[PDB]
């Protein structure tokens, strides 16, 4: 599923990401924009042999199991394919663990390079939330 911007904002808010670990909703929407282009089916292989999955590009080395990643830990206890669903529940629950792991949203490299420090409020402009 390719989410609309306000569609994704409303779902992320419903699942408790707005101000989660102190990160405003616009931070999460901006992260998803630049990690996945709002596409739940996005996958991208990393050089270490892991892969990132889903709307928030969650990695198969620490967080989900994809069966082909050396040193896999599966800390979210979920198959990586569950993170590709049109229902973002599993991605949000895993994202909550990731953003709590010590480095905050810097775990998302596109957030750090493209969203951090910017006017992230713009990502929820116009939305009825």
């Amino acid at each position: 599923k390719v989410f609309g911007r306000c569609e994704l904002a409303a779902a992320m808010k419903r699942h408790g990401l707005d101000n989660y670990r102190g990160y405003s909703l616009g931070n999460w929407v901006c992260a998803a924009k630049f990690e996945s282009n709002f596409n739940t089916q996005a996958t991208n292989r990393n050089t270490d042999g892991s892969t990132d999955y889903g709307i928030l590009q969650i990695n198969s080395r620490w967080w989900c199991n994809d069966g082909r990643t050396p040193g896999s830990r599966n800390l979210c206890n979920i198959p990586c394919s569950a993170l590709l669903s049109s229902d973002i529940t599993a991605s949000v629950n895993c994202a909550k663990k990731i953003v709590s792991d010590g480095n905050g949203m810097n775990a998302w490299v596109a957030w750090r390079n493209r969203c951090k420090g910017t006017d992230v409020q713009a990502w929820i402009r116009g939305c009825r939330l």
